[PDB]
């Protein structure tokens, strides 16, 4: 899974309203020696650009990580379209609690299979209710 991917769509916490994603680089995924994932994005928020990098930690259950001393739990599971990637996570995020479902794939192009698949999770997440954000593509970051 190493190299470039998107991230498609993505359900919204209404717990931090003051953080609004308005744009998303491309996102860079290198394998660390070890069987760990480090994954690099920079997102437009709020005005500012924020270079995101988080370094998955693998564990005993396939599919499932940790990152900043398992304060952060995620799931990686396979769409069951070509090229996707449904990922979930539960983290604190400024001390407060926060989880959601995010849709990753090679291609930025949107997908409407890969689409349902991520609400079919985000549903079994208990997130249906949630808004959805399919997020505008910027191969760099400037507000």
């Amino acid at each position: 899974v190493s190299g470039t991917w998107y991230l498609k769509a993505m359900t919204v916490d209404r717990e931090f309203p003051e953080m609004n994603l308005e744009s998303v680089t491309p996102m860079t995924l290198t394998t660390l020696e070890g069987g760990n994932l480090e994954a690099k994005v920079t997102m437009l928020i709020s005005g500012r650009c924020q270079e995101v990098k988080a370094v998955l930690e693998k564990t005993d259950e396939p599919g499932k990580y940790t990152a900043d001393g398992g304060k952060h739990v995620a799931y990686i599971i396979r769409s069951h379209v070509k090229d996707h990637y449904i990922f979930y996570s539960e983290g604190e995020l400024h001390g407060k609690p926060v989880r959601g479902v995010k849709l990753v794939g090679r291609d930025p192009k949107n997908n409407l299979e890969a689409l349902e698949d991520f609400e079919k999770a985000a549903g079994a997440r208990g997130l249906s209710t949630e808004s959805i954000l399919i997020p505008r593509q910027s191969e760099t970051c400037s507000p």
